[PDB]
């Protein structure tokens, strides 16, 4: 309850009225390395403590993949209250991505639409811009057990889709606290290879050797599933992943099924926001069932109010990601956000989250 956030978020609902995103996005980027964004510093509630096998998340609002891609102001962007970031996707060869502008945002149906193209300034530059933050990271206080994965993905024309993680774990792996797979870009055994390939990098970093990040043990694997599949290639899915024994997914990612929004009619890509939460709390509520409750999920996909966080806890979301919700609700949206959950998991008499996490049956 500053004057500073406020501040900037009337700065920021200007932005959104006049200038790109991408712009307002990249000039809001720029501040929070120069570290001139406001911190949230009041204790959470540990009622509202959260956790991912052995990952321990003091509250459980993140910032989603895609937001800082580069990671070049990892600080000041968990110093607005999320316990963890997830940066990337980044492909082991860095791209421009698609031509510009890519990134279009509906201010009434709160949606945005992108063809980025994974832009990324590439697995090797970004590793360096995460390793000086693990070091930022033991002198600063506010940065101490805040978690940051990292998303991964293949490079446009790949050589090999394992091969191009394969680089970007030996790359960057220590310094993770999870793995991000992410198969989810605008069959079932296919996967299971790449999921099995992807541990076993992981598994080598440990026997060639170190764990340089918060947990300091090896990073959890992670894929990042798109909302856009039929109950058949979901159910093949789900059995991969208990047959990989994987260490949770990430639903969801942008769909792509929704012409509904009148600005985005002449636009191609994948949507998130509002149109996208419905969609990906009945994805997390069949993903749930079929891996029968033994796969840990954060939830993505139009996360605004507390209440939109707890529908995707109840539905079996342990965690939950934010990305459309700073886009336009603004930098006061992790404090906002959290301060309505407790609000909520009291009203509602959960004496603590972990006790609401897939009380949909
Ligand atoms: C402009 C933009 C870039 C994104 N880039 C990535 C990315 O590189 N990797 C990734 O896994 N997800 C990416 N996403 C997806 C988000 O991480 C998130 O899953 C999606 O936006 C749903 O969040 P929301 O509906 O809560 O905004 C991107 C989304 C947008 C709008
Ligand atoms: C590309 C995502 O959407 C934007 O461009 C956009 C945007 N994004 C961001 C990006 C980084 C931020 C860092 C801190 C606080 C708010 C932020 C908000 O804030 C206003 C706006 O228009
Ligand atoms: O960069 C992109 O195009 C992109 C990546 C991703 O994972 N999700 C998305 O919506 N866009």
């Amino acid at each position: 309850y500053n004057p500073e956030f406020f501040l900037y978020d009337i700065f920021l609902k200007f932005c959104l009225k006049y200038i790109d995103g991408e712009i307002c996005h990249d000039l809001f980027l720029l501040l929070g390395k120069y570290n001139i964004l406001p911190y949230d510093t009041s204790n959470d509630s540990i009622y509202a403590c959260t956790n991912i096998k052995h990952l321990d998340f003091i509250n459980p609002f993140g910032v989603a993949a895609g937001f800082d891609k580069n990671g070049v102001c990892i600080d000041s962007i968990l110093k607005l209250g999320f316990s963890f970031i997830e940066i990337g996707t980044i492909t082991p060869r860095g791209q421009t991505g698609n031509a510009k502008p890519r990134i279009f945002r509906d201010v009434e149906s709160r949606s945005i639409i992108n063809s980025c193209g994974f832009n990324n300034m590439g697995c090797d530059k970004v590793t360096e811009n995460l390793i000086l933050f693990r070091k930022r990271q033991e002198e600063d206080k506010l940065l101490s057990k805040h978690i940051v994965g990292v998303s991964i993905g293949k490079n446009k024309d790949t050589v090999n889709i394992v091969d191009d993680l394969k680089y970007c774990i030996n790359k960057i792996g220590r310094y993770a606290d999870y793995i991000a797979i992410n198969v989810s870009s605008p069959e079932a055994g296919k996967l299971k290879n790449i999921i099995l390939s992807v541990k076993e990098e992981i598994d080598n970093l440990e026997k060639n050797n170190l764990w340089f990040n918060t947990t300091k043990k090896k990073p959890l694997v992670f894929v990042k599933l798109a909302p856009d599949l039929n109950q058949e290639q979901k159910k093949e899915i789900a059995d991969v992943l208990l047959e990989t024994n994987i260490d949770g997914m990430i639903i969801s990612n942008t769909t792509t099924q929704i012409n509904d929004i009148k600005s985005f009619e002449n636009k191609k890509g994948g949507v998130s926001g509002a149109k996208l939460k419905d969609i990906s709390t009945k994805f997390i509520c069949e993903m749930y069932n079929y891996t029968n409750k033994q796969i840990p999920i954060i939830a993505s996909g139009g996360i605004f109010s507390g209440l939109d966080a707890l529908e995707k806890i109840e539905a079996g979301a342990s965690v939950c990601q934010l990305y459309s919700c700073l886009v336009f609700n603004g930098m006061k949206s992790a404090v906002q956000i959290k301060r309505e959950l407790n609000h909520l998991l009291y009203q509602r008499g959960y004496y603590n989250l972990k006790e609401a996490i897939g009380r949909k049956h």
